[PDB]
């Protein structure tokens, strides 16, 4: 034993769906209210999640993107991905799809650890119901979580999941 154990995760999804909001909700418990749009960040965090100690290497990743062998880079080095759609946005939850056939290609693997994230639940325009995101996720066999990053609802949930989603496929 030579310190705790250390897991990659990649926050994935459409322009303003909230990925980097979730992210430093996890980070520093504050919620960001302007739309700062993100090429590429990376944060860390000591947490204790099912009695273990864990070191999250966390990579907030760009919405708006096309094409590059840098994307497929740093994607590459993922452990496990949260997939991210707004609750709001029908098209945010269409390209859903895409983002996993991404994840399936630069891993080139069928198995990968993921978590399918509905956020932005606490506003009134919702088009995307829950069972509709429920019976995608069973589709892929993965869980499916509803957050908030303004009211806080989920996040810590979604980050752990994924976690004991990884743990689940290295055993
Ligand atoms: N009401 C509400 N607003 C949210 C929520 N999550 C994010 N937002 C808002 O949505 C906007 C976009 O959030 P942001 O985290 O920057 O999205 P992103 O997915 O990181 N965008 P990009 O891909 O361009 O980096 C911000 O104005 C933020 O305050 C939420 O759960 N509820
Ligand atoms: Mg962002």
């Amino acid at each position: 034993f030579q310190g705790m154990t250390e897991y990659k995760l990649v926050v994935v999804g459409a322009g303003g769906v909230g990925k980097s909001a979730l992210t430093i909700q996890l980070i520093q418990n504050h919620f960001v209210d302007e739309y700062d749009p993100t090429i590429e960040d990376s944060y860390r965090k000591q947490v204790v999640i099912d009695g273990e100690t864990c070191l999250l290497d966390i990579l907030d990743t760009a919405g708006h993107e096309e094409y590059s062998a840098m994307r497929d880079q740093y994607m590459r080095t993922g452990e496990g991905f949260l997939c991210v759609f707004a609750i709001n946005n029908t098209k945010s939850f269409e390209d859903i799809h895409h983002y996993r056939e991404q994840i399936k290609r630069v891993k080139d693997s069928e198995d990968v650890p993921m978590v399918l994230v509905g956020n932005k639940c606490d506003l009134p325009s919702r088009t995307v119901d829950t069972k509709q995101a429920q019976d995608l996720a069973r589709s892929y066999g993965i869980p499916f979580i509803e957050t908030s990053a303004k009211t806080r609802q989920g996040v810590d949930d979604a980050f752990y999941t994924l976690v004991r989603e990884i743990r689940k496929h290295k055993e």
